[PDB]
């Protein structure tokens, strides 16, 4: 009988009690990163995260930082492999920057052979060290040219451009890469990129944010989500029909959260909680498992929800070999009005829920996850049991998928100095408390989870936050980015992996 | 009888001896700038100077600096007007960033109303202070989307996109702007952007520079120059046929240089010198005045030189109301082989000339213009009489045009500290020695020069040099860019203008 802690203090940092041996022999342990966040712009074309951060610098982060040079994994990819080697990691999730290998967006315009070599050297070097690549095709960094030609995922033209790009990756790397992710966190771009405009490309309704250059927060998140699902499904079909000889697997990435009722004896809060599961998870998992959106979405969103043709439904349904599930935290849900007529309406209001980290009787859901200066009431708190509830829900509701936890991690303030940043005990607590529950749900519920990749390999540019927070298990000095030094969390993880 | 100095020490800094009164009453005096160099990326789309500097940071400058924030004239445009107001300037040349008003390149994709407002506020504020705007439509900062769609000026598609962009500028600003420049320094993009790849977009033959992503140094400079002339001519035709009610004038900008024989008694060096005038100036001025390239270009460049149809010739010939002539320095010319078969052949070798600042008998042509660390022999030297020889040549050879000197200035090292940077006596010497000759050629040769705009209003990102050199008549502290403080040169110029 496995017992896991939900509340500080945690004791799962002791590798006597919890380590990789607790898991099956073949279970993959590693870390993750993404191209925009680590590589730098050297050697690649420009993408909408360059566009967005440069046009709207106050949305790139409070320090206006961006991915221009960041930790320069373009130059220092070997140092990233050295961190993985030191961890004795068996997996590394990284993304290919579309702009690095097809700077002009559309493949017929030519490929950047040097960009293709960069990823060949990286993939080799990982394989030389026994590290299994999990490669994300699209971690949000859409070539700027496509956003300017037809507004990227707002237009069905993205489907063939994304397909041709994916085809080049499979052809160039698929002999060595056996685990592909199509689109990172399906929920994020539609909502943050086209709904609240916190993220690239930064489209939204005029009264949601006057700085958006265009958009409609009420309709575009549904259009973009729909094209994501079709583009993803066309790539998975290309992969399974044309690259089956490579003997690899492909899946989408979901951002997952669990949801609990803000008041667990109030039927309206219970209803809001189940609506959140459908609107947050089901928006994508319903198409991915059934070829259709959830009924509550169909009913609420009405004419703003696109339909799949029969052919499209069939393409999308079952379009994965596994699911890359990212998990960070859980929210309480209470009812909220859905003012579909307000000029500031967003797709996110359609769920009819308000999300918090404190429930009706004042209980905070768990330990601090992220502090906010501009609003202490806007702090995020985490919930280790959330990973157990998510995995169990995916096995039960979504047909017992093969899962890899493709991100899980926590930030520490960028204010902290080097010695404080290195002593990141809060990160050990976050990681181990989640790993405890993950082992617990695999053993108790028999969820088919086969790996875990902590976010992040090293400190990097964090979307929306610049360099004001750090997520790395290894520390990077922004005055001299060459080194990646294992923090206490990375040293703990090294011992967890090889106890 | 006007006498001007060619050699240090100069004495033209004394406004008793030389001042604006020496010139006609209406003569315009001011300074110049360009959008990429001063504004910052905030509020605009991305262009190929963002692309190039981020993809090839070691080509953006030795410090890898770029125009991301630079002197932030986006925020501080009023401070630029305050410098002009302090100078009692009557002219200001600035450029409109195409990416700021049509971020998606093609006008039918929508306009950035906030970007249009930015330029409205600036133009107003100039006019409120009695400053005549001279506005450059295209100072090299091509929206990145157009370079990625069809490689920008490499393709005839640029002609209609540039026309639609120009049309929006005329419609929005032409009620207040009466002096338009179409394309900055016609010679530069073809040669540096597509020949040596020192400049955006950074295309060239593989053995010229292996870092170029594509190109052909031997053919593309001619293709790009040809499309520049057609795009320029289509815009001038649009201006003169559709905006004649605005009562303004439009012209191209030429980079001008004078050329002297490396050995003035050697017929081969004399020949090389006349070839340089045709290949450097005539490449554009021949089409602009006659609708055809120079014969020596026709003969040498052969099948690599595009032809104008009769309609095209007629559009291009006479396509200016005035010429914006930029002038910085003069070179000696000696014969050089033109190895048309070498894989490293460039369009620039077609002139069959080698250019230096020292002639055969060891005479340096004039005072130091720019120091080079990596090669003392690669120093540039200036030649005040060059401005007299250029203007006289344009009146004589090119049909007595109306001219505005749209740039003329000199850099001082970025290494210098604040007090040394402010004491920029070398800049007074450069400016006054050229102004002396300019007055001299207007009086002696009757050249129709009606204004002079020194480069630059303030320190800015210098193309190729980042922040390693300073060109401003007003100083900008890169740790706090708000202020623009008149250097000794700006204070001298203020006295020169209002003696
Ligand atoms: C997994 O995918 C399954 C499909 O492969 C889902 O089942 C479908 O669910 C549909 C509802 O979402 C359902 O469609 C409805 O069918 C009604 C009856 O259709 C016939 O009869 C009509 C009159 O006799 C006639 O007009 C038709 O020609 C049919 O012969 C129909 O009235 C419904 O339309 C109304 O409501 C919808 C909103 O749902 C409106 O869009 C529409 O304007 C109208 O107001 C509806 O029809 C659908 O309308 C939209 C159109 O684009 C669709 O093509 C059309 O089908 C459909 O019959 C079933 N299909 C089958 C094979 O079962 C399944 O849904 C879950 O299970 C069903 C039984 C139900 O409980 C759903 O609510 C559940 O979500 C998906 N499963 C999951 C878990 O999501
Ligand atoms: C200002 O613009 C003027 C044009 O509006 C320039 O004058 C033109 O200069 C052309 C030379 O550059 C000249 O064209 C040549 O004409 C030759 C004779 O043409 C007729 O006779 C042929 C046989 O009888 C016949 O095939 C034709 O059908 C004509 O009836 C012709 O042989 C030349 O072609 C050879 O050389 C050219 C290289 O220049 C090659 O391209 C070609 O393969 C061939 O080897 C040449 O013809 C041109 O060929 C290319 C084609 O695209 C052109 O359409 C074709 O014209 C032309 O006659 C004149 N036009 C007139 C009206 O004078 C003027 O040039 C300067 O002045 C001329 C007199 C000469 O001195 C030039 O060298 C000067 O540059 C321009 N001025 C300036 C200052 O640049
Ligand atoms: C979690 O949700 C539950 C269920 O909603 C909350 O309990 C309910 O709380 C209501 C007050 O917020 C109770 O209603 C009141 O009943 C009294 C006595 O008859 C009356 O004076 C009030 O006006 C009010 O009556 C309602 O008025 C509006 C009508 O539309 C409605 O039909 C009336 O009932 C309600 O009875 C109670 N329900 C139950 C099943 O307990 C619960 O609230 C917390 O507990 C209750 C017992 C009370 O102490 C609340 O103040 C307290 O906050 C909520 N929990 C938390 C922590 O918020
Ligand atoms: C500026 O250009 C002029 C004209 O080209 C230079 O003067 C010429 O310089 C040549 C040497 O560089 C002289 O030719 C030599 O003549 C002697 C005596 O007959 C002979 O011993 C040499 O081999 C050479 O002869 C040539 O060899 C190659 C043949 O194809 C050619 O036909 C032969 O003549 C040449 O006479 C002279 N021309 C004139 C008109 O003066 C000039 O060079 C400078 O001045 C000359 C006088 C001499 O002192 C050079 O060393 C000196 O550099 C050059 N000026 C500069 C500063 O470079
Ligand atoms: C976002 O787009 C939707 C749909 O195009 C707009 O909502 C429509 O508004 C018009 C005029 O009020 C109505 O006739 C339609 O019934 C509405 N359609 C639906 C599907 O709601 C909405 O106004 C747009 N929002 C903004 C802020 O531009
Ligand atoms: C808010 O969350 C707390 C903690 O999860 C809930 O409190 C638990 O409530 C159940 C019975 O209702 C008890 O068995 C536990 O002992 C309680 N735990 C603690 C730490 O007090 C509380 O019910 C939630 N409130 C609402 C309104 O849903
Ligand atoms: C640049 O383009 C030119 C023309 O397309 C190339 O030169 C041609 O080379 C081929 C093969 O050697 C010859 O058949 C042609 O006669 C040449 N044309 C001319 C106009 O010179 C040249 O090789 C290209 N350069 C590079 C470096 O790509
Ligand atoms: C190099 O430049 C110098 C300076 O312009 C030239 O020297 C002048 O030559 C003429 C006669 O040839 C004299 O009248 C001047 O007195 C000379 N000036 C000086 C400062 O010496 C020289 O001729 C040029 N050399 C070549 C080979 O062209
Ligand atoms: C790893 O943890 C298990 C419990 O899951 C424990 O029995 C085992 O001894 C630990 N291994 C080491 C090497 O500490
Ligand atoms: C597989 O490759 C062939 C050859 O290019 C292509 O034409 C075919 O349509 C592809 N199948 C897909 C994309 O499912
Ligand atoms: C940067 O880091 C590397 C690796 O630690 C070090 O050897 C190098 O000298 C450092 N340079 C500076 C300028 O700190
Ligand atoms: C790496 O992990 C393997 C597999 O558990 C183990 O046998 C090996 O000793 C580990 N190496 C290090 C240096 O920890
Ligand atoms: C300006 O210079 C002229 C010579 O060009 C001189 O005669 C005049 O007095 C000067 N004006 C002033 C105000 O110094
Ligand atoms: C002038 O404007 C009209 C109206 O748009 C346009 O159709 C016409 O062709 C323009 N003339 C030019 C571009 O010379
Ligand atoms: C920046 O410059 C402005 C204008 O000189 C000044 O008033 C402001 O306080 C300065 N800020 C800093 C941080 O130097
Ligand atoms: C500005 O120039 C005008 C025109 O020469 C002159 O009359 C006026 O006094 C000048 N103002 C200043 C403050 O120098
Ligand atoms: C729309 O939403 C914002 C944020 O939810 C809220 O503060 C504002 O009152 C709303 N406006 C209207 C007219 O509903
Ligand atoms: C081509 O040009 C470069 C620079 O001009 C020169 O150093 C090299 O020798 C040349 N190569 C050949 C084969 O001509
Ligand atoms: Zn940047």
């Amino acid at each position: 009988e496995i017992t896991c802690q939900e509340n500080n203090p945690f004791t799962c940092g002791n590798t006597d009690g919890l380590n990789s041996s607790s898991f099956e022999a073949d279970f993959i342990f590693g870390v993750a990163s993404s191209a925009y966040q680590i590589e730098g712009t050297i050697g690649r074309g420009l993408n909408i995260w360059d566009g967005f951060t440069h046009r709207y610098p106050d949305k790139s982060g409070p320090d206006h930082g961006n991915g221009d040079t960041t930790c320069d994994s373009f130059s220092y990819w070997q140092k990233d492999i050295d961190v993985l080697d030191e961890l004795n990691a068996t997996g590394y999730r990284f993304s290919i920057a579309w702009s690095r290998i097809i700077p002009r967006g559309k493949r017929s315009r030519g490929v950047n052979q040097k960009g293709i070599d960069y990823y060949h050297g990286l993939i080799d070097g990982l394989i030389k060290k026994g590290i299994t690549p999990f490669v994300t095709l699209f971690h949000w960094d859409l070539p700027q040219t496509l956003q300017d030609e037809y507004e990227g995922f707002l237009d069905p033209q993205i489907i063939d451009d994304f397909k041709d790009y994916a085809d080049l990756c499979f052809e160039e790397f698929g002999d060595s890469v056996k685990y592909w992710l199509t689109i990172n966190q399906l929920y994020s771009v539609p909502t943050r990129g086209y709904g609240s405009a916190l993220d690239a490309p930064g489209r939204c309704s005029p009264t949601v944010d006057p700085s958006c250059y265009a958009g409609n927060s009420s309709t575009e998140p549904y259009i973009v989500a729909h094209h994501q699902l079709l583009a993803h499904a066309k790539v998975v079909d290309l992969y399974r029909k044309n690259y089956t000889h490579q003997g690899g697997k492909i899946g989408p990435t979901m951002i997952t959260r669990w949801f609990l009722p803000y008041n667990d004896t109030d039927r309206h809060s219970i209803a809001a909680t189940e609506r959140m599961k459908q609107f947050f998870l089901g928006w994508f998992m319903g198409p991915l498992t059934n070829g259709t959106y959830p009924q509550i979405m169909i009913d609420t969103v009405g004419a703003r929800l696109p339909t799949f043709s029969p052919e499209e439904t069939n393409l999308v349904k079952g379009s994965y070999d596994f699911l890359g599930l990212n998990y960070y935290f859980t929210q309480y849900a209470q009812p909220s009005p859905n003012p579909v007529n307000a000029t500031n309406h967003t797709a996110m209001m359609d769920a009819g829920a308000k999300l918090t980290y404190i429930n009706a009787s004042g209980h905070y859901i768990g330990p601090l996850f992220e502090s906010d200066g501009g609003d202490g009431s806007s702090n995020i708190y985490y919930y280790p049991k959330g990973i157990y509830s998510v995995m169990d829900y995916f096995k039960n509701k979504y047909y017992n998928p093969l899962i890899y936890v493709t991100e899980n991690g926590i930030s520490t303030p960028g204010s902290e100095n080097r010695k404080e940043s290195m002593l990141d005990y809060t990160r050990i607590d976050y990681l181990c408390s989640h790993l405890c529950f993950l082992n617990k749900v695999i053993k108790e519920k028999d969820v088919n989870v086969k790996g875990y990749l902590a976010w992040a390999l090293g400190d990097n540019y964090e979307f929306n936050n610049g360099f004001t927070v750090r997520f790395g298990l290894s520390y990077i000095n922004w005055n001299n980015v060459t080194d990646r030094d294992l923090k206490k969390s990375g040293q703990w993880y090294q011992k967890f992996i090889s106890p």
